C-alpha cells in the first residue's frame, strides 16, 4: 500500500449519498452530464445544473468549480472539474485532469474526498489502465522533499481519497489501484535519492540503503562489494571510474526469487554515478549541480525493487547498481588512458567524461554469471539523447528485438514511453581505436547510439536492452525542478507483464 | 477612461446590500475579519464565519474561497481573498492580493464585481496612493496583445468594477483612480507597439502611429522628420544608425502645451530603435527576436503623451522619438567609421552595437531648441544595467541633483522604481578616442555608467537624466514574455507632480 500518507479505496456504492468532505464530479465542455453528476443533480433537485447555467465551468480541461452543501448531499463539498469537449480523453488530459483535483483537493481541510470518474474514456484503457494511470498520478503527485528545509509547508488534512466504481470494475479498479501505489512508493524513493545532494547521496551511503530494504523486505538478499572485491574481480574500467574521488565505489547486487529456481532471472543494471564532474575532462560550470541525477539509473533500480518486492511478483529478479563519484584529483584517470575491463577487452578513455559506460560495461561482464534471460541497464548517459527525443521519451537501444519490443509496450501502457535508436553495425566503427580494442567514445555524430554500441560489446552472451535517461530522470529548472522516479513505471510494468 | 474594455466606479455604499454578481471581501490570516467583511458576515447570519471555520482558506495573500449566493445579501457570488497577517501590506503583496482577485473574476461569467478592500492597510499609502497601486494593477492586468492569433481567447465577461470607499475617502480614491486608468491606457499604448513584430513596427509606422495620435487628441501637435531633414540638420550620427537598413528614419516630434506659454517645457527622449541586429558588430542569434523591444524607449514617450493628453495636465510637454533600424548590409556603418554629430563633436563609432546613444546624442542637441526646465532620456540602451540593477529596477543617471531625486520619488511614489548609479568624472576617461572626441564605447567595465556619461556630453545646456529601461521595459520569456510598458508610470507620476 502507498506510503506516502494516503489510503486509496475502491467502493461501489451510489455517489448521491456517500459521506465524504469532498466529491469529486466531472463536467463536459457543451455536453450533457455524465451518469454520475446527473444522479447526484437529480438528488440535489437541479443545484448543479442551475450553478453550470450561470456559466462560470466553461468546463476545459482541468478547470474546477467548488461547491459547499447541496441539499439532500451527504458530500461536505462537491468539486466539478472539466473533461473537455471529447468523447475520450488521452492520458495527457487525464493526468491533467486528476493533477487539478488533487491541486485543490490539497488546499482543502477535508480529510477525505471521493472521486465519482468512472463516467470519463481515456483511448485504449479500460478500467483497470485507467486505474493505473489514475492513482499512479495522483499519488506520485503527492511527493515531497523537504528534509533540508528548516520551514515546512503545513501538513495535508486529506489522507483517504476514495475511487467509486461499478461494481462490475471494481475488481479491475482495485488490481490497477494496488499495483499503482506500489509503482508509486518506488517512484518516492527513486526521487528521494535522486534528490538527495551528491554529499549526503555517495555510493557507500547507496550500499547503506540497500542493506537498510533488506531490513523492511525478508525477501530480498543483498551483497555490498568494495573496492578491493572490484580489483579482485578485475573490473579494470569501473575502478578507473572511482579512482579520482576521496569515495570509495560500491558494486550492490539486489537478489529476489519470487519465482521457481529453474526460471532464468531478469537483471536490471543501473548506473550509479553520485556525483559527476566530468573529471579531468571537466564539465562547465553552468548547470552542473543536476549531476546529482547522474546516479537516477541506479536510483530506478532501487525503485523497480521496491515496487516489486510490495507486489510480491512471482519472478526472478537481481539489481546491479555500479556506483561510483567522478572526481578531479591528482591520482584521476587521464584522458589517453587505457584499462582492462573484466571482460577482457582494452579500453582507451578518450574523455573522462563519458564515465557511465565504464562502469556500466563491467556490470554487464559480470550479469553472465546469473544466466539472465533479460538483462536491462538504465543510465543518464548521454546529452546526445536530449537532443534527439528531448524529456519526454527515453531512448531504448538493445540487442534483442522481441525484449525491445516488450520495453516499449510497457512503456506505452505505463504512459512512461521509451522510443527505439538503431544499433546498425556500421555506428561501430566509430568506437575504434589505435591503440586498445575499443575507444570510450564515438564522435559528435550519433552520441546516443555509439554509446548503446559501446555496451552492446560487453552484452553479447544475453538478451539485453539499454535504457537512456538523460532527458527523462529529472526536471531542470522552475518550481518542479528535481528527479522524476522514470522509469520506474516501464520497468514495473515489464515486469508485472514477466511474471503472467 | 480606461480604454481596454473595463469601467471603473468608485461608491460609498453598503457592501451588504449592493446589488452585484461578485462580492470581494479580504480576510485576514488569523486574525479577525475586518469591519467591511464582518458586516457583511452579520448580514448573513454568520454564514461566512462558518465556512472559514471549517478552514478551507488559511488566509495567505492571494488565497481565495468562492461562494455562490449567500442569505440576505444582494450579491449573486461572494470571492473570499486572503490578506496575510500582517497589519500593513507592502506594494508587493497588495499587488499579488489585486491580481489573484482579478485572475478569479476573468474567468467568471459574472458582468461586474464589487470590491471592499478599504479596510486594507498598505506601507505608507492613504487612500489616494492606495487607489493609484490597485487600480493601475487591475486595469493592466486586462492587457491582451492576440492580434496574430487566429485563435482569440473568449472575451470577458467582466465589464465594470467598482471601488467601494467610506465618503470621506471617496475623493481621493476617484482621483487615484481616474489618473490609474490613464496610466494603464498609456501602458497598454507602449506594450502595444513594443509587442509589435519589427516587420510591422518600422520607423514609418512610428511616424503614423505619432499622426493617428494628433488625430484623437486636438491638444497634441506632431512633426515627422526624414533623412533629407535629419541631414539637413547635420545629425550625422543618427543617420549613421540608420544608413545599413532598407527602412528609412524618422525624428518624430510631439507638443503638448497644457500650461501658459511662459512655461518651460519638460522634454521626453525616447529610444526607438525598431530592431537592433547590433549591425555589423552582429549580435548573437540567441533570443535576439527580443531586439524588437530596443524601441521601448520610444514607446514610453507614446505612452506618457497617452495619459498626460487624457488628463489634460496643465503643462507643456515635448516628445522627441529617434527612430532607426539596425541592419548589416553592403552600406551599412562599420567599426572605426568617425562621424560628426549635430553638436559638432565627432565620435569613433567602435562598436554598431552600441547605436542607441548615437541616436540619442543627436536628439538631445536637437532638444536644446525648446528650452527645457527638464530633459529626459528613456532607453532600452545596455546590458550592463541588467546585470547592475535586474529585470525590477530602473537605472537613473543625470546632471542635475534635483531633477534625479524627482524622479527616484516618482518611481516609489509608482511603485516603477529606478536607482541611480554616479557619472563620476572619472568614467568619462573610458570614452577618449586617440581620432575623435569621443569614442561610443568604453570598456567592460562600468558599462551602464560610461553610456550614461556618453549621453551627457550632449546635455550640458540644460537639467537632463536618463533611464536605463534594458532590463524592466520587458520580460524575456515564459508565459508573460512581452513589453511591460514601464518606465510610463514614473515618468506619468513626475509630470504629474511637476503640474501641481
Ligand atoms: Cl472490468
Ligand atoms: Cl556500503
Ligand atoms: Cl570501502
Ligand atoms: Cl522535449
Ligand atoms: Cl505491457
Ligand atoms: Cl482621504
Ligand atoms: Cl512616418
Ligand atoms: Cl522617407
Ligand atoms: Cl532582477
Ligand atoms: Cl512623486
Ligand atoms: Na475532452
Ligand atoms: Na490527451
Ligand atoms: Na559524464
Ligand atoms: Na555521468
Ligand atoms: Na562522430
Ligand atoms: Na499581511
Ligand atoms: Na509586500
Ligand atoms: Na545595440
Ligand atoms: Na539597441
Ligand atoms: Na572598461
Amino acid at each position: 500500500y502507498f506510503q506516502g500518507g494516503m489510503e486509496f479505496l475502491v467502493k461501489s456504492v451510489r455517489p448521491e449519498t456517500l459521506k465524504t468532505a469532498t466529491l469529486v464530479l466531472a463536467v463536459g465542455e457543451g455536453r450533457k452530464l455524465g451518469a454520475s453528476a446527473k444522479a447526484v443533480d437529480d438528488a440535489t433537485g437541479g443545484a448543479i445544473s442551475a450553478v453550470l447555467k450561470r456559466g462560470d465551468l466553461a468546463g476545459k480541461v482541468g478547470q474546477t468549480l467548488l461547491l459547499q452543501s447541496l441539499p439532500n448531499l451527504k458530500a461536505e463539498r462537491v468539486l466539478l472539474v472539466g473533461a473537455g469537449k471529447e468523447r475520450e480523453l488521452g492520458d495527457r488530459q487525464y493526468r491533467k485532469l486528476a493533477s487539478a483535483v488533487l491541486s485543490t483537493l490539497k488546499g482543502l481541510a477535508g480529510a477525505d474526498a471521493a472521486l465519482a470518474l468512472g463516467d470519463l474514456a481515456v483511448k485504449g484503457r479500460g478500467a483497470h489502465a485507467k486505474a493505473r494511470l489514475l492513482v499512479e498520478t495522483l499519488a506520485d503527485g503527492l511527493y515531497v522533499f523537504d528534509r533540508y528545509k528548516s520551514q515546512k509547508a503545513e501538513p495535508l488534512k486529506l489522507k483517504k481519497l476514495t475511487l467509486l466504481a461499478d461494481k462490475a470494475d471494481s475488481a479491475a479498479v482495485e488490481q490497477g489501484s494496488k499495483e499503482a501505489q506500489a509503482i508509486a512508493n518506488g517512484m518516492a524513493l527513486t526521487r528521494d535519492l535522486g534528490n538527495l545532494p551528491p554529499n549526503v547521496c555517495h555510493p557507500t551511503f547507496l550500499g547503506e540503503q540497500a542493506k537498510g530494504l533488506a531490513k523492511e523486505f525478508k525477501s530480498l538478499k543483498v551483497e555490498v562489494l568494495d573496492e578491493k572485491k572490484l580489483r579482485e574481480l578485475g573490473m579494470g574500467s569501473f575502478l578507473a571510474v572511482a579512482q579520482g574521488s576521496d569515495q570509495p565505489p560500491r558494486l550492490i547486487i539486489l537478489q529476489y526469487n519470487g519465482a521457481k529456481k529453474d526460471q532464468a532471472p531478469h537483471v536490471l543494471v543501473g548506473k550509479g554515478i553520485t556525483f559527476d564532474t566530468g573529471g579531468i575532462s571537466l564539465k562547465p560550470g553552468l548547470g552542473m549541480d543536476e549531476m546529482k541525477f547522474d546516479m537516477c539509473g541506479a536510483a530506478s533500480v532501487f525503485g523497480t525493487f521496491r515496487a516489486v518486492l510490495e507486489l510480491q511478483l512471482p519472478i526472478n529478479l537481481v539489481g546491479l547498481l555500479a556506483c561510483a563519484e567522478n572526481m578531479p584529483s591528482g591520482g584521476a584517470t587521464r584522458p589517453g588512458d587505457i584499462v582492462t575491463t573484466m571482460s577482457g577487452q582494452t579500453v582507451e578513455i578518450l574523455n573522462t567524461d563519458a564515465e557511465g559506460r565504464l562502469v556500466l560495461c563491467d556490470a554487464l561482464t559480470y550479469a553472465e554469471r546469473f544466466k539472465p534471460q533479460s538483462v536491462i541497464d538504465i543510465a543518464t548517459l548521454t546529452g546526445a539523447c536530449i537532443v534527439a527525443l528531448g524529456s519526454n521519451t527515453s531512448g531504448l537501444m538493445g540487442n534483442n528485438e522481441a525484449l525491445v519490443r516488450q520495453l516499449l509496450k510497457a512503456g506505452e501502457f505505463a504512459d512512461d514511453r521509451a522510443w527505439q535508436l538503431p544499433l546498425f553495425d556500421e555506428y561501430q566503427e566509430q568506437l575504434d581505436s589505435p591503440f586498445a580494442d575499443i575507444a570510450n567514445i564515438g564522435g559528435p555524430k550519433a552520441g546516443t547510439i555509439t554509446a548503446g554500441c559501446f555496451l552492446s560489446r560487453f552484452a553479447k552472451k544475453y538478451h539485453w536492452a539499454h535504457l537512456d535517461i538523460a532527458g527523462t530522470a529529472w526536471i531542470s529548472g522552475g518550481k518542479d525542478k528535481g528527479a522524476t522516479g522514470r522509469p520506474v513505471p516501464l520497468l514495473t510494468q515489464y515486469l508485472l507483464e514477466r511474471a503472467k
